[PDB]
């Protein structure tokens, strides 16, 4: 019966859960991440730098390791919070790893995959797919992993500037 991201609650990088009703009212970019992939320096600078343009006008990003593909992302929370941290300069929010695939997948992403149907087939195929949350906690889109954080900007810009 679940209606909006706001719904799930989530344990984040620091071992502290929040619900996502944190978030009503803003613009959600939600990415699983990895930091052992060749494209996790592009898509996390380009995430930073979104952040910063946009996190003022209303977006949030929320990064969510997993470890679900080519075990990417072997490291505890810890570790991937420095090495984000003092590579990128991570400003946007952190989550401790989660499953995206699979039974045992988080309910958030068991939701988000509800909404939204990948190419082909709708299980999250690589490291760092993306999902966009409008004002009202409605999944409405869905981005392969190679799609550019930069390429999802001019979607987000319609979502903010609705109420
Ligand atoms: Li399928």
């Amino acid at each position: 019966s679940w209606n909006s991201i706001y719904e799930f609650t989530v344990k984040d990088i620091n071992g502290v859960d929040v619900s996502l009703e944190k978030y009503r009212g803003h613009v959600c970019l939600i990415v699983n991440v990895a930091c052992k992939c060749g494209a996790t320096d592009k898509n996390y600078r380009q995430l930073q730098e979104m952040h910063t343009r946009l996190v003022g006008k209303g977006l949030r990003i929320l990064a969510f390791p997993c470890n679900q593909f080519g075990g990417q992302e072997p490291w505890a929370e810890a570790e991937i919070k420095k090495f984000v941290t003092e590579k990128y300069g991570v400003q946007f929010d952190m989550f401790s790893k989660i499953k995206v695939n699979g039974s045992d997948a988080d309910d958030l992403y068991k939701f988000l995959k509800s909404r939204q149907h990948g190419t082909l087939t709708n299980n999250i195929k690589w490291n760092f797919s993306k999902f966009l949350v409008d004002r009202q906690g409605q999944p409405v889109k869905r981005y392969s992993p190679t799609t550019a954080p930069y390429d999802i900007e001019g979607d987000i810009m319609e979502l903010l500037e609705k109420k």
